[PDB]
C-alpha cells in the first residue's frame, strides 16, 4: 500500500546532473511519498545563454518558473510558436509534446516541474522517462531505472534516407555538454490546440484568489482560468504567507498535493485517516512535502514570506477547509457540532464564528 | 490475477464495532471477490437518537438504507442543505464530501454501502479508510490496514490559531462513544452540485422497471433517472422475487455487481468464462455474493420474497440477458441458433419464444 | 517495470486451436511487449461455411479483416442487425457486446484482432478471457490462465425453467467441434448505439490519408472518421509501402502500437528513451512488433508492397514525425537546430528542407 505512510519527510533531490550551461535536479520517484502521489519532480536551472535541448515525456507535465525570464517553444504535431515567460508562470506540456527552453539574461532560469507518471495518458509503466531529440547524454531518470538521443539510436543509412542528406551531416544528427547546452553567441531568435494557451502566471500576479493584508495571499490556476490544464488534469497553487500567519487545516477532496517551498520556511502539520500526525516539522526553500489526497494539512509561517507552489493532481481540485469562514464545521448544524465535539451551545458558536477569515488566518498578535 | 476466481462464497462480515448508539460491520476488503470487485462493503446501524459523526473517504460511496427513517447532511466544499431519508433510499456521496447521519425513530436505521476503491477519483491506494472529523475512535477499516479523528492529531496552538479559540474549547475540539453517538435529548434539527439531487428511492415504493405479478419486480437507479450517479460512476438495483420465480441467466457487460441479500433466501448459480459454475448454493439475508463483470448469474427465489440490492460499478450498467423477451438468443437468427446449439428449426423457435418475459420468469408451475 | 524493454522481437503465435471449420491462433499475453502494451492479439481464420459461435470479452475489441468476405452480427443489449464485410474492414466491438461471424466463400476469412485488457472498461484483471455462448470447447486464452460455454455451467433444471423448455432441448442447450463450427448446408440468412456503425474500411480499397505514387500510402481510421471508435478508445492504421520506400522516424505521443504485417517484409528500427536501438530487424507476414508509447519507429520496405495494420491504443493518436515536411525538426528555428545538433545555418536548412515529403519518403534512387 503506497499511500499507507507513517512518517512523511521533507525531501531533497538525490540526483544532480551538471550540464554545460545548466543543472538538472531530480527527486527519487521510488520513495513511497512519490509512489503514493504518482508524480516525479524535477528542478532544471539554466544559466545565461543556456538552451535546454528538445525533449518529450510519456505523461502530462506542468512547469513552474521559480525565477528568470526566457523563451520556451513547443513543437506540437520557418518555425512554430515561441512563448515568452517570466517568474511566476505556469507552463502546460501535454503528453509527448516536444519542447525546448532558452535563458538570455544573467539571472538563471530555475523551473521546478512534475511529470504525472500516474496519468491515464501514461500508457507505459510508473518509471519517469525523457526522450531527447539530440545529444549523447543520459536522461535524468536513467539512474532510477537501473546514452544518446532518440535520433542517435538509428543507423546512419536510415537517417541519410529519412532526412535526405549526406552521410557527413547524418553523422551530426546521430550524436557524435549534456541536456542544457550554452549558445556561444546566443540565439537571436525573436522575442515576441495550436491556438491553446499554455502559459498562465500565478506567482507574480496581483489578482490573488484569496488575499489578506495581514496574513498573505494564495493564487490558484485551475482549468477554469487556465483551460489547457484540462488536457493535463493537473493544477498548481502559489501561496505567500507572512510570519506566523497560517493556512487553516484543510484537505484536497480530489487531488494529491506536492508542496514545494519556494522561499523561507514554515512549520507544517499533516495528519491522516487515523489521526496520526504523519509530519510535524518544517519545510524550507527548495524542499518538498507531499500531502496525499484526503490527508489534512496545516501550515504556520516562519518567514516574511513563506512562498510555495503546490502541484495538485486534478485540474479542478476541491479543498475542504476545516476552520474559517467557509469551513466544514461552519456548514454544520449548531447542534451536531455540539454532539460530535461534546460542546455547549455557546462554545459551538465560537468554533463556528471566531475565525471570520477564509483560508488564510492572520498572526495571533502576541 | 485477482478475478481468476475458482469458487465464490456468500460472504458475511468479519469486523464489528459496537458504538454507543449503534453498530458498524465491515466486510474484509482483502478477500479475492472484493479485490476483484474493487469495492469495500460495510453496514452501519443507527439506533434511536444516534448521530454518525462527520466523515469522508477517497472514493465514491453509494449508501443504501435497508430500513429506517431519518435525516442526513452533506458538507460540500446557518448551515448547508439537509435531506430526509426513508428506507429504500440510495444516497450518493461524491468523493471526499463529508456527511453525518441521524436517526430519531425507535426503529434502527440499517444502511449498506460500498466504497469504490478502484475509482479514478481514488488517488491513494487500494485501502479503504474513513476520515472522521471528530472523536477518539479507530476508523472501521484500520483492522484491514493492520487513534482518533483528523482534528485530534493536531497541536493545541495550531488548533487555537486555526479556529481562533481559547485553549479550553480547542482541547475539546482536539478529540478530548465511537463513530455512532446517541444525542441524549435528540436533535432539534428539522424534518422537511449544491443543487444536484443526491437521493433517489429504489424501494418497493418506487415504480419498477420490471413488474410481473407472478414473478416480482426490479427497480434500478442509473445516471439517466438519478443524474448524480454519473459522478460516483456507480449505480444500484433493488429486486424482490416471489417464491420459486427466478431472474434469468444474464451478465453485466460493463460492471461488477455486489449482490446484498436484504430479505429471504435464494439459490444462485454463477458461471464463468471456462463454463465452470463458480457458485452453486444459497445467498441468504445479511450476506453478500460478488458477481464479476462478464460472469453469468441466475437465481431461483427460495422465499416469498427474496429481496436484494445489487451494487453495480458503473452509472449506466448494460445487461445482457441470456433467456427472455429481450435476450441474446432472441436477436440471433433461428438458423444460426440452430447451428450453435445443434437444433432443428422448430426447436430453435422454442428457445426464442417459449418464455415471453423480460428478466423475470414466474415459478415453474408445478 | 513492464515497459522496460531491452529487446523487442517480431512475435508470432504460441497457440494453435484447430476447430471444425476454422482455426484460432493467439499470441502469449504474458510476454513483456504485450504486458507493456496492454493488449491481447489473436488471429482467427474461418473457412467455407464456417460460423464462429457467439461470444464476448471483458474489454474493447477491434477486429481487422486481413482477407475474405463474410457477415458478422452483433447482439446488442425476428432478429438483430447483421453487417456484411470485406477485406480491409475494421469492426469496432464495444465492451461485452456478443457477436458471431460467418464465411461462405472458398477464400477463408482471416480476421486478426485486439482485446485491450488495459481498458478502463475492463473491471476484471489483465488476463484476457473469452466467454462463449454455446458449445463445449475451451476458450482461446484458457492456455494462459493455467471447458464449455456459459450456458453449459448451469444446473439442468435452471435452463429448463429459464428458457421454459423441456429437459431434452434443455440438454441440447446445456452443452450436451469447437468455437468455429461448419454450417453444413450453409447459413441461408440473407446477405444485405443501435444504429451506430461499427464497420469502416481502411484497407487498399479506401481513399488514403497520405499518398505518394513512389512511396506508397497510409490510411488512418480515428474517431473522427469512424465515431464508434471513441467507445473503444482504440484505433488502427493500414499502410502499403513500395520496395525500398520508408516511413520516417516517428513516435506516437499518446498510444501503443501493435504492428501486424499483412504482406511482405520490412526492415524496422525502433529506439527508446536511452538511445538504444531495441529492434533492428525484419518484420514479415503474420508476425507482429510492439512499439510502446514514446518509442521512435522507422521502417524501410523490402517488398512490393510491405503492407501492415497498426492497432494504436487511443482513438485519436497523434504522431510526431522526426523527419519530413511536417517534422519536429522542421518546426524548430534554424538557429536552435544549429545549436542542438552542432551544425551550421546551411546544414540546418538541409535538414529542414531536403525531405519535402510528409511521412513516407521514396526510394533513395541510386
Amino acid at each position: 500500500n503506497e499511500c499507507q505512510i507513517q512518517k512523511l519527510n521533507a525531501l531533497k533531490p538525490d540526483n544532480r546532473i551538471e550540464s554545460e550551461g545548466g543543472l538538472i535536479e531530480t527527486w527519487n520517484p521510488n520513495n513511497k511519498p512519490f509512489q503514493c502521489a504518482g508524480v516525479a519532480l524535477s528542478r532544471c536551472t539554466l544559466n545565461r545563454n543556456a538552451l535546454r535541448r528538445p525533449s518529450y515525456t510519456n505523461g502530462p507535465q506542468e512547469i513552474y518558473i521559480q525565477q528568470g525570464k526566457g523563451i520556451f517553444g513547443m513543437i506540437y504535431p520557418r518555425h512554430q510558436k515561441i512563448y515568452n515567460f517570466r517568474e511566476g508562470d505556469l507552463i502546460a506540456v501535454p503528453t509527448g509534446v516536444a519542447w525546448w527552453m532558452y535563458n538570455n539574461e544573467d539571472t538563471p532560469v530555475v523551473a521546478v516541474s512534475i511529470i504525472d507518471t500516474n496519468s491515464l495518458e501514461n500508457q507505459l509503466d510508473q518509471m519517469p522517462r525523457r526522450f531527447y531529440l539530440a545529444g549523447n547524454q543520459e536522461q535524468e531518470f536513467l539512474k532510477y531505472q537501473q546514452g544518446g538521443s532518440i535520433l542517435s539510436g538509428f543507423t546512419l543509412e536510415f537517417l541519410e534516407h529519412a532526412f535526405s542528406v549526406d552521410k557527413q551531416i547524418a553523422k551530426n544528427l546521430q550524436g557524435e555538454k549534456g541536456a542544457i547546452v550554452t549558445v556561444k553567441g546566443g540565439l537571436s531568435v525573436i522575442k515576441p490546440i495550436c491556438t491553446m494557451r499554455l502559459r498562465h502566471n500565478i506567482g507574480q500576479t496581483s489578482s490573488p484568489d484569496i488575499y489578506n493584508p495581514q496574513a498573505g495571499s494564495v493564487t490558484t490556476a485551475t482549468s477554469l482560468d487556465f483551460p489547457a490544464l484540462s488536457w493535463l488534469r493537473l493544477s498548481a497553487e502559489f501561496g505567500s504567507l507572512r510570519k506566523n500567519a497560517m493556512f487553516v487545516p484543510h484537505y484536497n477532496l480530489n487531488a494529491n498535493s506536492i508542496i514545494y517551498a519556494l522561499n523561507g520556511r514554515a512549520l507544517i502539520q499533516v495528519v491522516n485517516c487515523n489521526g496520526e500526525r504523519v509530519f510535524d516539522g518544517e519545510l524550507q526553500e527548495g524542499r518538498v512535502l507531499i500531502v496525499p489526497q484526503n490527508f489534512v494539512v496545516a501550515a504556520r509561517s516562519q518567514s516574511d514570506n513563506f512562498e510555495y507552489v503546490s502541484f495538485k493532481t486534478n485540474d479542478t481540485p476541491m479543498i475542504g477547509t476545516l476552520a474559517g469562514a467557509n469551513s466544514l464545521l461552519n456548514a454544520l448544524p449548531e447542534e451536531v457540532i455540539q454532539h460530535t465535539f461534546n460542546l455547549k451551545s455557546q462554545q459551538a458558536r465560537q468554533i463556528k464564528n471566531n475565525n471570520p477569515f477564509k483560508f488564510l488566518v492572520p498572526p495571533q498578535e502576541s
